[PDB]
């Protein structure tokens, strides 16, 4: 079922330490199996893509989860360091990248802010309210707060971009997020160039029958800055990118602690060229461009990557750079958003690219591509034939792509129904709506997709991945459905974690008893002695 042309890229997914120097490349030839893969015949507005690739369609008549209060984008849930998505004390709590519903859509990067949403735990997704059943619970940080750490305050504009927020026994949250400054002259030019910041701040989850508070938050520490070594800076590259942490302990070492974030390639942008192995073309494949002809193309302004580091202190508070773990370098300017996934020994590293973003002479649609190899430093085979894509938003790559405020006449009108994907346990898969509809007929989204399910590792081959379009409604699941396979029960300092199983059987043995302690009531020493030790065999 393959097009003609290049063979794709060997890569053995053998693994390295993490300390070591290898850095995987998503080759072009890797990325020439998009096009393969494609069908040259599928018409004007129908996908070209493989369904078992493609995310199912997302209906035009979608529900808001903000109720039309906020734009949300980004999304992230509660996590442990095996990405475990958390309750705590009976109620799921996500963080979305929030913007002024005032605003238009568009604008709305400049303006971000982190939010958090909560909603009852334990509730099956086809139970819950159409929207989701969600609760806006406000803006995570007090005016200023995330501005602490910039030595230049003569910023324009100021705001959190996406990360992600670990979870400990005594309900904190370790916020790590994207903190970023810039500094624009009235017209919107740079007066230099911005300044993202990978950054923690660390809170606190107050929960009752009310709901959710959360207390803290009142301090930010500044982790990680692009070094220009491995991570391109701000003076290499006005636009450079720089954001996105998502933290993790690794299997393979126990005990410590990991991050991945976008970067790009450590070069110049005017002098960044690309070698054989970014190329990636097997010898005397017929298909094989030339290094040259490459570097002639423009192609050298995508060099997007995938970083790794490695904190050095228990608290997280502290973090050295390690070489980058994956490059895209004459592919796509933009591998955003990466987090590693571990499933059956091995590590798959997911990541999202706009279509857009890729580099002359390639193409694919926006959404979720992946690579899996044997280490979270490994030579990772890009899945799916060597094409890295996992799935794709409906797409005809027949046709130009347009943009999601401005759709091509020709363009399936799913382009850009989703983005900003992110892999749950199981393979269900989450994204906030762009854009739905036709060039004379689209309509902005700025809420969450319904929640697919991506079949990872089929028929015993871990390259391979599948929808499970049995999922829900032929594919589709719940609204903003973010679950928690995890229970979090604290109360003054005592706290475990249980699951889904644990946590009904929990709430059956103790009955009324256990709402009042979540509920924050004073409970007798009896009371709250033999809720512990059955939260404690738990």
């Amino acid at each position: 079922g393959l097009q003609d042309g290049p063979e794709p890229t060997i890569h053995t997914q053998q693994a390295y330490a993490p300390e070591d120097d290898f850095t995987a490349k998503w080759t072009r030839a890797d990325a020439r199996q998009l096009q393969r893969m494609s069908d040259p015949t599928a018409p004007s507005r129908e996908n070209s893509m493989p369904a078992s690739v493609t995310m199912p369609t997302v209906p035009q008549d979608f529900p808001d989860m903000s109720n039309e209060q906020v734009w949300v984008w980004d999304t992230w849930p509660l996590t442990d360091e095996d990405a475990n998505q958390y309750s705590v004390n009976g109620w799921e709590i996500i963080f979305s990248l929030v913007a002024d519903r005032n605003l238009g859509f568009d604008d709305r990067h400049v303006f971000a802010k982190i939010g958090y949403f909560y909603r009852p735990a334990g509730v099956p997704a086809a139970e819950r309210p159409e929207n989701g059943g969600w609760t806006y619970g406000g803006l995570v940080f007090k005016e200023g707060v995330t501005g602490q750490i910039f030595e230049d305050q003569s910023f324009s504009h100021q705001t959190q971009w996406s990360g992600s927020a670990r979870v400990s026994k005594n309900g904190e949250i370790k916020l790590f997020f994207t903190d970023v400054a810039f500094y624009r002259n009235s017209d919107g030019t740079n007066i230099k160039p911005y300044d993202p910041r990978i950054a923690l701040s660390v809170g606190k989850v107050k929960a009752n029958k009310k709901g959710v508070t959360l207390t803290g938050f009142n301090k930010v520490t500044d982790l990680l800055q692009a070094d220009g070594t491995y991570y391109q800076t701000g003076a290499q590259n006005e636009f450079f990118n720089f954001r996105d942490p998502f933290t993790f302990e690794d299997p393979a070492h126990p005990g410590e602690t990991f991050m991945v974030f976008e970067g790009n390639s450590a070069m110049q942008r005017e002098t960044a060229t690309c070698n054989e192995a970014d190329l990636g073309y097997r010898q005397g494949d017929p298909y094989a461009e030339t290094v040259d002809d490459v570097n002639a193309s423009g192609a050298t302004y995508q060099i997007g990557n995938v970083g790794l580091a490695k904190a050095k202190n228990k608290q997280l508070t502290e973090w050295e750079f390690l070489p980058p773990i994956l490059s895209a370098n004459c592919v796509t300017d933009q591998t955003e958003r990466p987090q590693i996934y571990f499933k059956d020994g091995k590590s798959y590293l997911f990541t999202i690219s706009h279509r857009g973003t890729f580099a002359a002479g390639l193409d694919g649609p926006e959404g979720v591509y992946g690579f899996v190899g044997d280490g979270i430093r490994s030579d990772y085979q890009p899945l799916n034939g060597g094409s890295g894509l996992a799935l794709g938003n409906p797409t005809n790559l027949n046709f130009l792509g347009g943009q999601p405020f401005a759709p091509d006449f020709n363009q399936h009108p799913g382009h850009f129904q989703a983005y900003s994907h992110y892999v749950m346990p199981g393979g269900l898969v989450q994204s906030f709506i762009d854009t739905i509809g036709t060039h004379d007929d689209f309509v902005r989204g700025g809420t969450l997709a319904p929640t697919v399910k991506m079949d990872i590792g089929v028929g015993g081959d871990p390259t391979k991945t599948a929808v499970d379009y049995s999922y829900g409604s032929e594919g589709l699941g719940g609204w903003a459905d973010i679950p928690a396979n995890k229970h979090l029960f604290t109360n003054g300092k005592f706290g475990v974690a249980v699951s889904d199983e644990a946590a009904q059987k929990i709430r059956k043995i103790l009955g009324s008893k256990f709402d009042d302690y979540l509920d924050g009531k004073p409970v007798s020493a009896t009371v709250r002695a033999l809720i512990e030790k059955l939260l404690a065999q738990y």
